[PDB]
């Protein structure tokens, strides 16, 4: 095994990766690691968070500075071949002394029977009702205890999903040739608010990392073809912002040319059905994308108050093209712009379509509901007058949409949307402003949906996993831990805006949780939420140390992963938008290095809710002990004990 002087005997966290502890006072050492009677020593250095290269031992050892008292990791990964080695600190809460626990599990495990803590794998024989198991290195002192017999993932459960929640477009480049779609550009700064190029090929392509994370539910920002120029960003405008989000939606029969082509869709979800992934779309039936320059050329609506030679001097042969000069900003362009004019914007999607403070366009209300949020043109839901298409498709020779008769703006939507799930086998959604669209209106895209895949599931029974009907949650914002009307209009489970703040207040002491744990395990027994600890519209959760995971991961309930948060994702440029740093690159150079062991303590705990509905679903008895945290968790035949040793300092 590797060894180092003065650390424990290393122990494996992830394939070909071992790892050591120890609290260290502050001064200098030598460092060397020995494999059997090889020795290996840092050929380049020694700092913190880095990969450093090693050679065979030679002359003096390399000197180690401890700089602070604190946890330090060592760890070593032999998958390139030479070993690699990295250095990281961790710098009325129950405290463990380091050494093993013995817990009484007489209630819960039978007598002679054994009891894997799944993180280590260790396995314990009950005797005398007790077992005694230390908690491995990267475990934060966790014991994750389930009968021995417990060998693969249970049947899946909306009720003990774990949703990996990605915006496409800030993932995995699998093709930059679609970077650029329909004249979009990079724009050279901090591409805060630009198509980074992320596509549904390169997300296909870490099906197997999502897989080993214990992820069962992927949901996708909308891959339907958002609107093809850019608006001013944030509140100063220092950032071009296209629909990078998928969120500014213009035509919902076709897929965004940045995301791909229909076989890339098709290869992703059946790829994850093969994996035991069930696909979510996220969807807008509220609004469609700003007007922009690119869209106005393109499909010949709107006014401009340029005219004559002026308008190709100003805004060039490309008006998309146009950049800020001296004294502008990215919101500078609406000035050219005549939002007053009746007869040119009724040419966008007409009186019938939208509500909107332009033109001819009936004035959006003073309510959640007929509102223009965010000045986004607001969809005529409830509107039943029969519409036909948008104006501007007159215009879009290439939209997969055709006028029906009868139909109204809403029958369009839920039929559009709906004809996703008939083709490709969508398993549900994930529904974006949720309370700026009438309860009646979700109901009817549910209704749609679930037939739509009932109807895929019959014509595709080699790719059917199972009959279950199509899911649906929303984000109602704010929405909390309780069975809202939302649950009697087509959703199965709303996203939990107040998991959030009980995490962080969890983040220096994970016992801190308790409370919270047991009114969602009780709460849950009648109903399903959502919840996470990072999203696109709220902060990343990065003050959790390294026990982020098993915040998130052992709450009762369906949760979701936001893509960054099991590699700790940094918070990106932002500009005047305190929101668009969320939306940040993902890392996966540290993935590969300083996060991987972050990595692995995420596929760890994701892996043993994955084996355990218990933990999603049930009823939870929190134990008394003299030391550390523990509860209990069964639901029908699955029991599990969770132990967490208390803060190792
Ligand atoms: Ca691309
Ligand atoms: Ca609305």
């Amino acid at each position: 095994a590797w060894t180092t002087t003065d650390f424990p005997a290393f122990t494996e966290e992830g394939t070909g990766r071992f790892i050591s502890q120890k609290v260290v006072e502050k001064g200098t050492r030598p460092l060397q690691l020995n494999f059997d009677q090889q020795c290996w020593q840092p050929s380049g250095g020694i700092k913190l968070n880095q990969m450093l290269s090693m050679e065979p031992c030679r002359g003096t050892p390399p000197q180690w500075r401890i700089f602070r008292q604190g946890l330090y990791t060592l760890e070593v990964d032999t998958r390139s071949g030479t070993p690699t080695m990295m250095i990281s600190l961790e710098e009325q809460c129950p405290k463990w002394d380091g050494k093993p626990l013995t817990i009484d599990v007489s209630k819960t495990f039978a007598e002679g029977s054994k009891v894997r803590d799944f993180y280590s794998g260790n396995v314990a024989t009950v005797s005398g009702g007790k077992i005694t198991l230390q908690p491995a290195f990267g475990s934060n002192g966790l014991l994750l205890l389930e009968r021995a017999e417990t060998a693969a993932p249970a049947p899946f459960d909306w009720h003990n999903a774990t949703v990996y929640f990605v915006l496409t477009d800030r993932f995995v480049n699998g093709n930059p040739a679609n970077d650029n779609s329909y004249g979009r550009h990079k724009d050279g700064m901090q591409e805060i608010g630009t198509f980074h190029g992320g596509d549904l090929q390169g997300l296909t392509s870490k099906l197997d990392y999502l897989q080993q994370m214990g992820v069962n539910a992927l949901w996708i920002s909308s891959p339907l073809e958002q609107i093809h120029g850019w608006v001013g960003g944030g509140t100063k405008g220092d950032f071009p912002h296209y629909a990078y989000h998928g969120y500014y939606t213009q035509d919902w029969s076709k897929l965004d040319a940045n995301m791909g082509t229909e076989a890339d869709l098709r290869r992703l979800v059946d790829e994850a059905h093969k994996r035991g992934i069930r696909i979510l779309f996220d969807v807008v039936m509220n609004h469609a994308g700003y007007a922009t320059l690119a869209d106005m050329q393109e499909f010949q609506f709107g006014s401009l108050y340029l005219q004559g030679d002026e308008l190709k001097k100003t805004l060039g042969e490309r008006w998309t093209d146009w950049k800020p000069g001296a004294g502008q900003t990215w919101h500078s362009f609406n000035d050219y712009i005549n939002f007053s004019d009746k007869a040119g914007w009724e040419k966008w999607w007409g009186k019938k379509w939208i509500r909107i403070d332009i033109g001819d366009y009936d004035n959006p209300g003073y309510d959640d509901l007929t509102m223009s949020l965010a000045f986004l043109p607001d969809l005529k839901t409830e509107s039943k007058e029969i519409s036909g298409l948008p104006n501007f498709y007159s215009h879009k020779p290439d939209t997969a949409a055709k006028a029906i008769p009868g139909y109204t703006p809403r029958d369009y939507l839920t039929h559009w949307l709906s004809q996703w799930v008939r083709d490709y086998g969508i398993d549900g959604f994930r529904v974006d402003t949720a309370k700026h669209v009438e309860m009646d209106a979700w109901q009817q895209l549910k209704t749609q949906a679930t037939a739509a895949l009932a109807e895929w599931k019959k014509a595709n029974p080699d790719k059917a996993l199972d009959a279950a009907p199509f899911w649906m949650t929303g984000e109602a914002w704010g929405h909390g831990v309780m069975q809202s009307d939302y649950y009697r209009h087509g959703f199965d489970a709303m996203i939990n805006f107040d998991y959030q703040d009980q995490a962080a207040k969890a983040a220096t002491c994970m016992a801190n949780i308790d409370l919270t744990w047991q009114q969602m395990a009780d709460k849950l027994q009648s109903f399903n939420v959502l919840s996470y600890l990072s999203s696109h519209d709220t902060r990343l959760f990065r003050e959790g140390g390294a026990t982020a995971a098993e915040l998130l991961l052992l709450a009762p309930g369906a949760v979701q992963i936001f893509y960054g948060d099991e590699s700790s994702r940094p918070f990106g440029p932002t500009g005047s938008d305190p929101l668009q740093g969320t939306r940040s690159e993902m890392n996966w150079q540290d993935v590969n290095g300083k996060a991987a062991r972050s990595v692995t303590h995420w596929q760890k705990i994701g892996q043993f809710r994955a084996r355990h509905p218990a933990i999603g679903m049930g009823k939870q008895t929190t134990l008394s002990m003299s030391r550390g945290y523990g509860f209990v968790r069964e639901s029908g035949e699955d029991k599990v004990m969770v132990i967490w040793a208390g803060q190792q300092q």
